[PDB]
């Protein structure tokens, strides 16, 4: 209670266990008192890609696109798209941000890359200065709440697909402590679909527990050495 | 060199960096008489979009809606949308896949992301089992050619931003190399926008040169200790 939850949601299907984490996190922080919205991307049909459509009115170069710089301008003079803009207020005013979402290709999917691409612009999530520890959105907590086909086991350093924390970095690091987010410790459900009825259920039941005391959490120390050493 | 070769290009401006390495890459890979084709994400507005569009046959499972499944099936059926097999078509011919992007949150824009969601669809790139040496693209070459808003320096081990080869991860292993790849070493244009206009006119002509020789190249061990170190 007393605090702000945005949910970014990026799966096709509402029976999903996806749909189901993305719910049962709804039900837990509603519960709690918490003001919770939100983003289902493939239900807003949400655009992914970054282009001049991005910026309304005039461009700040029309000869020459640039999106980040093209972006930057739009930020300042209140001339960014009303897609990117609707979720620049939900993100402002959010003390936690939870993206829901399964793996694709040890990373987001391509609609949830796009929202990062196009909502955490300059001047709304970072700037010179204004990066990593002091990101524009510092003081904000995120998480990834990630499913996988891969097994626990295939995500181990000396496995197959190497640690989990591997594919972590860039999100981790490159986009959420890039600006500011104080990381928590990522919520993994290892490959849900091949697990049972029962099993599924525990995965649901830890995340619906976890999510009891989340802001009692310390964030993750988000370094080289949290996601590559020991 | 009797070779194809499919550059997928992601930048919205023909004028830029990025442009001029593609546009190197096609005039010189031409130039050696080998057959080149570019897919120009942005001009195509190719759909970066994992949704049930892409099938457009009777689902398995109509209820509960799984990609996964139901684009393996497709591919098995012939039923994928038509964007997904156009691609396919040139990837299948291709010995050698460029992919020409600026980094986006130390990964590909989302368009581009959404073309590998897309396109490297189970039964077509891997199948389970099929995948890393095994996978269904084997004897295929692919190069990421990136460039960067970071300098070479903040790209290291105790730069900012960590090393380079960290965010290449998911895209060299988890992605080329799981499909069965021989992922060549990434060519990376470090701050284009910040460099001199001669500086700049030596990283197009540094590619170029590596172009000449390119078919003489051995690939990456394209392995954890390749990207992280020991
Ligand atoms: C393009 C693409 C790229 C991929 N890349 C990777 C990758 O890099 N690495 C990797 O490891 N995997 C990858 N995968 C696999 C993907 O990560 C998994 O398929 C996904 O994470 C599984 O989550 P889901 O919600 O879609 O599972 P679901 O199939 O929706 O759920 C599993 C089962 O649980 C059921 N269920 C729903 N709610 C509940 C609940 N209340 N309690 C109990 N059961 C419930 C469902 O109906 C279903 O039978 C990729 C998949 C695609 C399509
Ligand atoms: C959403 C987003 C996320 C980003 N995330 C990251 C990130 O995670 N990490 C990171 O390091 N950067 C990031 N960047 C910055 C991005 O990677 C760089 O801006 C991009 O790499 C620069 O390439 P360009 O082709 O757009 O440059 P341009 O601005 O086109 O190139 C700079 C100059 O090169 C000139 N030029 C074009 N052709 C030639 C030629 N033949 N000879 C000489 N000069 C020429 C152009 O005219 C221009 O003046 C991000 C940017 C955006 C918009
Ligand atoms: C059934 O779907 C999957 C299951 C398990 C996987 O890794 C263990 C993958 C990977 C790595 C890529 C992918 O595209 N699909 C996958
Ligand atoms: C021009 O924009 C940028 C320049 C340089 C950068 O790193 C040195 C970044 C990073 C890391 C993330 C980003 O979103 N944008 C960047
Ligand atoms: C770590 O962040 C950055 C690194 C390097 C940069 O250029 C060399 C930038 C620029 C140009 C703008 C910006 O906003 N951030 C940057
Ligand atoms: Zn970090
Ligand atoms: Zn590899």
């Amino acid at each position: 209670a007393g605090k702000k939850v945005l949910i970014v949601y990026a799966h096709q299907e509402p029976k999903s266990f996806n749909g189901s984490l993305k719910n049962v996190a709804v039900d837990e922080l509603s519960r709690q008192g918490c003001t919770v919205t939100v983003s289902d991307l493939y239900a807003m049909n949400f655009e992914p890609r970054a282009t001049d459509k991005d910026i309304t009115g005039t461009l700040s170069n029309p000869e020459v696109f640039n999106y980040g710089v093209e972006t930057h301008e739009a930020y300042k003079q209140r001339s960014l798209a009303s897609d990117i803009t609707d979720e620049q207020k939900k993100v402002r005013e959010a003390d936690l941000v939870i993206f829901q979402f399964p793996l694709y290709w040890f990373s987001v999917p391509a609609i949830l890359k796009g929202w990062m691409d196009r909502v955490l612009c300059q001047g709304f999530a970072f700037d010179i200065p204004g990066f990593y520890d002091s990101g524009l959105l510092q003081g904000k907590l995120a998480l990834l709440s990630v499913t996988t086909g891969g097994t626990a086991e295939m995500y181990t350093k000396t496995g197959v697909n190497g640690d989990s924390r591997y594919f972590l970095w860039p999100l981790q690091h490159g986009t959420l402590h890039f600006c500011g987010f104080k990381v928590l410790a990522p919520q993994i459900s290892f490959a849900p679909e091949i697990a049972s009825e029962e099993e599924r259920k525990g995965m649901v039941a830890a995340w619906s527990q976890r999510l009891q005391t989340i802001w009692k959490e310390e964030p993750i120390p988000c370094t080289a050495h949290w996601h590559f050493g020991q």
